[PDB]
């Protein structure tokens, strides 16, 4: 086993400046061109990779994990999952939810009921990409009343509907039985696991390493997106109705980004529902399937997808990050692309990478090299910044952090800010601690007159974590 990275002492000595240790100019991220080889028309409506579970033991069959994580499978539907594990989906019924926490908050998206797989402008004149979805907030009790009455009404120029989304099931004291039911899942889809990157973040990232619930009426749509930082997604349909999923492989996200732009929409932050006719003509394959109650949908890393309720149903969902080179690579790429687009990375990949280095014995050479490389780039960036401040006579205040303390982001550009926080004098005194990155601070004060610099980690500490992160035996 050959170490290809310099020691932390070597990195530090290099910053104190001769020959370079590495090329810090880095190729900047860009959306990929349409995959090669191109696909013919007869391969643009592929069947969905499926797993048909019958017994509890089937769910824990080891090859399951590998089938779902296989890059060639953009999505996997696991049929009969709830039944095989005898999960009580009743714990997630609207009735049970109302009884548990009837005043709990629900984000509401008001939309137009659209026909089938299509999206039309509000006048019904033509198909468009923009998906109208306006935000409000209500309680579970009040949305439950609406969901129930919507259904009763059905037993008896688009109509307006409301979609209960992003309902926060993070509090184990309000949702104890609900969250406990999910510990029955196999490790690779659990909300918390040693093999889940998001379990190593060290703090709560709502909806990713905590459970989110959806309450739906027919037509309730989640428009096109990739997960935050391209993390895999897990979704179980509670029922009683079905959901319909539309899926495009990760490699085509550049093509979809271009469609968005051509329709004057933002790919990452915009609200869009793809025109299937447009995709077909651009030779973009679409996986399309129905998720029944009890079925689990696994969305692979960076898979582009959008969803609509066909019936009345609830869903629960969260993210997982398999401990693989593929997942880490995609997460870092989106992290870098986000920076270029001034879009917030909900997963703080630097904070996480350093936690992975503290906690995880990485045995796979490719994944190990990616992480250690990240540690090298950021260790170097931190010491470079520290040396510049010291040379400019700017002092560094020890601030430290609590172990469960979240990563901080710039209040201006929303970039992750690691180890050295810039806070205005007023903000420091009032302990409001409004963080800025270096660049955004300097824009308002060239010499940082109006700012203090808080240090969260000892350099000795980072240096040790770096040196102690070594390829683990298989
Ligand atoms: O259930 C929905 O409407 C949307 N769900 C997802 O995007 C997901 O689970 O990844
Ligand atoms: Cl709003
Ligand atoms: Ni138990
Ligand atoms: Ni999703
Ligand atoms: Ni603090
Ligand atoms: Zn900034």
């Amino acid at each position: 086993s050959v170490s290809i990275y310099p020691s932390s002492a070597e990195v530090l000595k290099a910053c104190r400046n001769n020959s370079s240790i590495l090329l810090d100019k880095c190729p900047p991220p860009r959306p990929p061109s349409s995959p090669y080889p191109p696909l013919p028309k007869d391969k643009l409506n592929p069947p969905t990779p499926s797993i048909y579970l019958e017994n509890k033991r089937d769910a824990f069959f080891p090859p399951l994990h590998q089938f779902c994580t296989n890059p060639n499978n953009p999505v996997t539907v696991i049929r009969g999952l709830a039944g095989a594990l005898k999960l009580d989906l009743g714990l997630f019924s609207t009735k049970t939810l109302v009884e548990a926490n009837n005043e709990h908050m629900v984000e509401v998206r008001t939309q137009l009921l659209q026909p089938a797989d299509e999206n039309w402008d509000p006048t019904g004149t033509k198909k468009i990409w923009h998906c109208e979805s306006n935000r409000s907030h209500t309680t579970i009790a009040k949305y439950a009343q609406y969901q129930a009455s919507s259904f009763q009404e059905s037993l008896r120029p688009f109509k307006t509907i409301k979609f209960g989304t992003n309902i926060d099931l993070s509090d184990d004291k309000k949702w104890k039985l609900q969250l406990h039911e999910l510990t029955k899942l196999p490790a690779f889809v659990r909300v918390v696991s040693a093999g889940n990157l998001l379990s190593h973040v060290g703090h709560t990232i709502l909806g990713m390493n905590t459970v989110q619930l959806y309450m739906k009426v027919p037509g309730s749509r989640t428009p096109g997106h990739q997960e935050n930082n391209n993390f895999c997604s897990v979704n179980i349909n509670i029922g009683p109705g079905d959901c319909e999923w539309f899926v495009v492989p990760e490699g085509y996200w550049g093509v979809l980004n271009d469609f968005c732009e051509k329709n004057n929409l933002n790919f990452l932050m915009g609200s869009w529902w793809p025109n299937l006719e447009d995709l077909y003509e651009a030779n973009v394959p679409v996986y399309r399937f129905i998720q029944r109650p009890g079925d689990l949908v696994w969305i692979n890393a960076g898979t582009v997808h959008w969803v609509q309720a066909i019936g009345w149903c609830n869903n629960i969902a969260w993210n997982v990050g398999p401990l693989t080179a593929c997942q880490y690579k995609l997460a870092v790429e989106r992290y870098e692309w986000n920076k270029l687009q001034s879009v917030k990375s909900i997963v703080p990949m630097v904070h996480l990478s350093w936690n992975m280095a503290r906690n995880i014995k990485v045995s796979d050479p490719k994944l190990f090299e990616m992480i250690k490389y990240c540690l090298l780039r950021t260790l170097k960036q931190c010491q470079t910044l520290r040396e510049a401040l010291i040379a400019a006579g700017k002092e560094i205040i020890w601030h430290g952090r609590t172990k469960e303390e979240p990563a901080h982001y710039c209040s201006i550009c929303e970039v992750e800010v690691f180890d050295l926080l810039f806070v205005t004098n007023e903000s420091n005194s009032r302990k409001t601690y409004i963080v800025h990155c270096q660049d955004c601070a300097r824009k308002t004060s060239g010499n940082l007159e109006n700012f203090v610099v808080l240090e969260q980690y000892k350099m000795e500490d980072l240096m040790q974590v770096y040196d102690q992160f070594t390829l683990a035996p298989p």
